[PDB]
């Protein structure tokens, strides 16, 4: 990567070569796009595995369900052309990006029509509400890989092909990582975790237009050696770096967050109108909650036993979620709006 | 850090924020420069070490080499109008920059000095700064490893950084001049003097390592990259050299190298074969030891080597007097107690 940065840092101006770690989830990226593998090669792989008793796909990414609803139509075309009783039914993607259980092997006898790249009694669900008819123990999951890059001048292209088998890793050549003076980043496509060093090295920040459930590849982390499993602040079931770097003092594993929502801000400070104090009295964690009840009234008095201030805070559109285990003091939690991750 | 690069698929600009990992060691053209703590600050923690038993100071980078040469005339000027009998002497540095086993500290009384900020030789008493191994000034009483970066400074023409005094003795190098940096598939770890790169083709191995100096601080665990379930005895630039804890630190039927031409100083790791000589594999070998140079004294180059359970392209050092082959690649068509092997103890 041969370019200059500005690193504000104060002052400075340096010029040359190397690695730079963009962030791309503060930017609303429309450059990145997900180009599928081949129309019959996928249509033929999703007609084997119905027959095999795969229910649907759940995706691995928010940019591989925009692929999905995009191709969906001729997905069916395909399918429709060929004499076959099956529909494709793509839904959207609400809260966490639940993992399934099987996947989709590589199409052997696949079809032939005009190329060869890029409402009937049975579907052939995609994403979408969690229904017991079509359970997640029978839909395909984290079953595609990157092939290379593209251009465009106005979005670049990622070509997709069939893994070689079954992992529960994410994808390695979408993730990033750096460490440069005090300053550290765990990059993603998704994710952007942010650590810095004032007489330790704890996490700062946090921003997540997703929340995944892979695991993050080890060869990507940095100081990922001596990592207790009950310290990540985020948990290693939703894609959290296992390293050092994430974490945060007197917070061990927020397992009961507000991973519901889907987007996230982690970040260490107040909601407004609240106020934290440390005292002894306080019970032991459990669910975060949110600062304002169903009702619509706000409690002020919260407390923590053993926490670090600033507090622990995630926002997102509901609105202000504290920590796991910062508790309130003038309302009772059994009125209050509590995280639905069910532990 | 604002900015934008192009990419290494010919043309992608994108321009934001995030993390640039430069090189410095082919930038050159005097990027960086060190600036002292005060003038009456160090002469006092000099003497206080002489008066304690230290007689000699050993740099840690080649970096800080360069500052002390270029204060040394005005520390001698502030101990001769103190009354002290003692000069400084500062000299170079050649091959690896050695160990030193102790340390100075922060002076609570300071020296006289009429600025705050930067004959007969006679003086007997001499505090020796770097320069050749010597036996009459040990490494066991040498200071080294006791300072560290403070903030970046100003500067158009160049950049400066600020130094102060340790709180403790650590072997662990300073944090504040690394980085390391991870995307798609290719890695890599920088210093001031380091640079080591790393990709992934079938695997995730060492790819090309420059050197313009030979360090022996620890590489700190917070700038590595996949640290766990790393052996010590099989990263390719050993641990006693600044070689970063990493499983990216690794080349496969290559072990560690103890015993390479680490005297040479600059150094530049690659994998090829050198000119007019070929490498075979052959379980009829010999095992490891020394690295060996593809020319003898009198300049005579040997043509075949044989190797045990490499992997091909070789291990291949380059410095100033020529190739030097791995500890693993073992010559054929000359004995090697007729050859130039390396300094390194062994």
């Amino acid at each position: 990567d041969t370019g200059c940065a500005v690193s504000w840092s104060g002052k400075e101006l340096k010029c040359g070569s190397g690695i730079f770690v963009i962030d791309n989830v503060h930017t609303w990226t429309e450059q990145y796009k997900f180009q599928p593998e081949s129309p019959a090669r996928l249509a033929s792989a999703i007609l084997n595995a119905h027959e095999d008793g795969v229910c649907g796909i759940r995706s691995t990414t928010r940019l591989e369900n925009i692929m999905w609803k995009q191709i969906t139509n001729e997905l069916n075309y395909v399918l429709w052309e060929g004499g076959h009783d099956l529909t494709v039914v793509a839904g959207d993607v609400k809260g966490v990006l639940s993992k399934g259980k099987r996947a989709l092997a590589p199409p052997v006898n696949d079809l032939k029509y005009s190329w060869k790249t890029w409402a009937k009694n049975s579907t052939f669900l995609i994403d979408g509400p969690d229904t017991s008819e079509c359970p997640n123990e029978r839909r395909a999951w984290n079953f595609l890989e990157v092939e290379d890059y593209g251009f465009g001048m106005f979005t670049t292209n990622i070509w997709m092909k069939f893994r070689e088998g079954s992992s529960e890793v994410c994808d390695h050549r979408l993730m990033s990582a750096a460490i440069k003076d005090q300053k550290a980043v765990h990059a993603d496509m998704g994710y952007w975790i942010e650590s810095s060093k004032n007489q330790t090295w704890q996490i700062e920040k946090a921003s997540l237009i997703e929340v995944k459930t892979c695991l993050w590849p080890k060869t990507h982390t940095l100081w990922s050696n001596g990592v207790l499993e009950s310290q990540m602040l985020i948990p290693k079931a939703y894609a959290g770096p296992f390293s050092q770097h994430n974490y945060r003092q007197g917070y061990a594993t927020q397992t009961v967050g507000p991973w519901h929502l889907g987007k996230l801000e982690i970040d260490f400070g107040e909601c407004p109108g609240t106020t934290v104090t440390i005292q002894e009295d306080c019970d032991h964690r459990g669910p975060s909650l949110r600062t304002t009840t169903a009702s619509g009234k706000l409690v002020t008095q919260w407390c923590c036993r053993s926490c670090t201030m600033p507090p622990l805070r995630f926002l997102g559109e509901d609105g202000c979620w504290y920590g796991m285990e910062i508790r309130p003091l003038s309302e009772k939690e059994e009125n209050m709006v509590k995280s639905q991750v069910s532990a």
